[PDB]
């Protein structure tokens, strides 16, 4: 009976990283570090970011560590920005600190998807319905914060889509 | 046993819906045909495609009539392209004919967004497994075809959010 739900989301989870291999595909660093406009996000961002709020939350429902400081991804990218930061709030000097190669971009997202279909395969209907203790009031469930994610990512991926066409 | 589907879906497709209202908030005649390049596409455009899109493929799995032409969305448009158009394969000549007031962009998507919610409601675990493309390699379920929905909806009112902030 859990089948369908588990299909849901190992579907749409799928297509996510299926997106970041047609982003990734042939990706310069000058195309990828491109910005319209000095407060807009470039593709780098769109990639990294997608897959740091996927990876983080992921990783918080399934209870275990980010794929991101687990196997050292944090320190392949080298950031200037804190260990743990996803993106969420940043200003446009944070966006510029976002230089990754195509292969560190699509490599990180390739980890955090595995995590992602690893904690899917054992989806109950218990499980999306349990309650996720977050600091933003009001606290979620697992089915809500999967589909925030997806949401979020699927956005992101649709952006960078978008500015490898207007560049 | 059908809930957790069912809300896996209801809750997509409403993340959907809000994006719409965040999108047409200020979206004036003048920002709305706005295209960042010669061929690039419109927020007017992507709002129209999005909801064309939803709602074609939504009405088809459903077996019922389109909102566009139910209750006739299509004439209030008045727009200059087939009756049936969703925008796929459209050229920069046929981006630039999608004009309509914000309104009728957000009021179009909310008829798609409720024939859409009426169809979760009654959707079952052997709806998700039926086969709606035998003709494709692998055949297309109700399932895949839902998420082809979200996805791409997601991606272009994404891309609507990121040109409505580059504009
Ligand atoms: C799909 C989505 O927007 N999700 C949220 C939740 S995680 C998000 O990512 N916001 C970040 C994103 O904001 C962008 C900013 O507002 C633009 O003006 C708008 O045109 C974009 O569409 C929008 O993405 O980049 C900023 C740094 O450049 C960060 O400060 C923001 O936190
Ligand atoms: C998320 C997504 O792209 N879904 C598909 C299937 S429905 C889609 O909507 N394609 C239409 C879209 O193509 C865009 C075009 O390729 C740009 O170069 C690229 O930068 C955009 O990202 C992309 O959206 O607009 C064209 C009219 O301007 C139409 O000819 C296309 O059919
Ligand atoms: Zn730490
Ligand atoms: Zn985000
Ligand atoms: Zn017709
Ligand atoms: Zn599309």
């Amino acid at each position: 009976t859990d089948a369908a739900a588990q299909e849901l989301l190992r579907d749409a989870f799928t297509r996510l990283i299926e997106h970041v291999d047609e982003l990734t595909d042939g990706l310069t660093d000058q195309l990828a570090s491109y910005r319209p406009t000095p407060s807009a996000n470039s593709i780098a961002w769109l990639l990294w970011h997608s897959a740091r709020v996927q990876d983080i939350q992921v990783a918080h429902v399934a209870g275990v560590e980010e794929v991101w400081t687990r196997d050292g991804w944090v320190d392949r990218f080298g950031l200037d920005l804190p260990r743990h930061d996803t993106g969420y709030g940043h200003r446009p000097e944070d966006v510029a600190k976002v230089r990754a190669p195509a292969d560190l971009l699509s490599g990180y997202y390739h980890a955090v998807h595995k995590l992602t279909l690893e904690y899917i395969a054992g989806m109950t209907a218990d499980e999306l319905s349990r309650v996720v203790d977050t600091s933003w009031n009001p606290p979620v469930t697992v089915s809500a914060r999967l589909v925030s994610i997806v949401d979020d990512c699927a956005q992101h991926l649709g952006q960078a889509a978008y500015l490898r066409g207007i560049a």
